[PDB]
């Protein structure tokens, strides 16, 4: 959450990244070896029912930045701004986000919040998607 909004905590998002990757793989080690109807998954589950917010606010959180590719690839993205840099401004930016319709108010706000913005309001889509997607679905895929 607080992390993600600003920008020179890139490398310590980095790393708890890689600490909640650790993290997973050590559940998955558990749950190695389980029979249908365990009690390690018993035990799983009920510690995943117990930290059932930050679980969900993780979630929130891949589904926010793994959509982003989906989004970018979009026709409808490419044509507000159709050069190679694709330096977009932030409300042509919230303009893409509420025609694809895949984020919410919400999402988009936060999303908003956390692509930093030149000058111009002008971000640049290809190293927002690089620094907020690349990480994502590689720490996202042990939690799949």
């Amino acid at each position: 959450m607080k992390l993600s909004q600003d920008s020179s905590q890139i490398e310590l998002l980095k790393e708890l990244m890689d600490l909640q990757k650790d993290m997973v793989v050590m559940l998955l080690s558990m749950l190695e070896g389980n029979v249908v109807n365990g009690t390690i998954g018993k035990q799983m589950v009920d510690m995943l029912v117990e930290s059932s917010n930050n679980v969900e606010m993780i979630l929130k959180f891949f589904d926010m930045f793994l959509k982003l590719k989906d989004l970018t690839s979009s026709d409808t993205f490419k044509e507000y701004d159709p050069d190679g840099k694709g330096v977009i401004s932030k409300r042509d930016f919230h303009k893409a986000m509420e025609s694809h319709k895949h984020y919410t108010q919400s999402e988009t706000e936060f999303l908003l919040s956390c692509a930093e913005t030149d000058e111009n309001e002008t971000l640049d889509y290809e190293e927002f998607v690089k620094r907020f997607h690349e990480p994502a679905k590689d720490i996202g895929f042990n939690v799949a």
